[PDB]
């Protein structure tokens, strides 16, 4: 809880941003949703080829993976039969997603760096270790690693991309952690009942543990809304978007 | 047309 301010946020030096699933892909399920992924493209980039130090951890492979799919079984039937998985989905939305990344990110002369994780991944102590020294090898080269989880062969308190998200921001000892969610921040009742009010500043439901935790050992963790315009550079703007978590 | 009606959609292509 170093920061406690939300103008104490322009001195982050090293954040950890977090995409959501509900961030890439749209609700008709039938592409991208580009804007969205390059304007977020955009604004790491150019708050990365300013001095800190970020790391993606994006999400939303299984989806890109569903639609190519769909695609060739479509695209292998026979003509009698048109007149009437998580794991292959995971493997081709991962190359797929890596390369839109990288093509985006090499417009602006940054370069990436794909380290896919697992969950065992995190319970021997060496491999841990070996982890943190090769994320922070990648860091000092002025690479971003866009972290990820192994969904291809092995799908998964690590239980998803965000528990993930705040162990990565704590071992690295990162000063910020934006978790771009799909929601636009945190109420005390559902915008659908009574007592509608946001909580720009949290003082003292798995988004909320997992930022409870990683706000117990340094990092100062932030839900913003992802299909907000101009989240990250408001967030670390000072701006009060979303909902700031301190003591 | 007994042939072509059964062929992968892909191979019509």
């Amino acid at each position: 809880p170093t920061f406690t301010e939300r103008s104490q946020l322009k001195y982050a030096r090293r954040l950890v941003v977090k995409l959501g699933s509900a961030v890439i892909t749209r609700e008709d399920n039938h592409g991208l949703a580009l804007g969205r992924l390059a304007s977020i493209v955009e604004q790491v980039a150019e708050c990365h080829l300013e001095g800190r130090e970020v790391m993606m951890v994006t999400s939303g492979a299984v989806a890109f993976g569903k639609q190519k799919l769909a695609q060739e079984l479509l695209m292998s039937l026979s003509m009698r039969e048109t007149l009437n998985e998580p794991r292959a989905a995971a493997a081709v939305g991962q190359s797929g997603l890596m390369s839109l990344y990288d093509a985006m990110f090499a417009q602006y002369g940054v370069k990436i760096a794909q380290v896919l994780v697992t969950k065992p991944d995190f319970y021997n102590e060496e491999t841990r270790n070996n982890l943190f020294c090769t994320l922070s090898e990648l860091i000092s080269l002025n690479i971003v690693p866009i972290i990820n989880t192994n969904d291809a062969v092995s799908p998964p308190p690590i239980k998803d991309n965000d528990s993930l998200s705040a162990m990565l921001a704590a071992e690295v000892q990162a000063d910020l952690l934006i978790l771009m969610s799909d929601v636009d921040g945190i109420y005390n009742k559902p915008p659908w009942e009574d007592g509608a009010k946001l909580m720009h500043t949290y003082t003292s439901d798995s988004k909320v543990k997992a930022a409870t935790w990683a706000l117990d050992r340094g990092v100062s963790v932030v839900i913003c809304n992802g299909m907000q315009e101009k989240a990250i550079k408001t967030i670390i703007g000072g701006r009060k978007v979303g909902t700031f978590f301190t003591e």
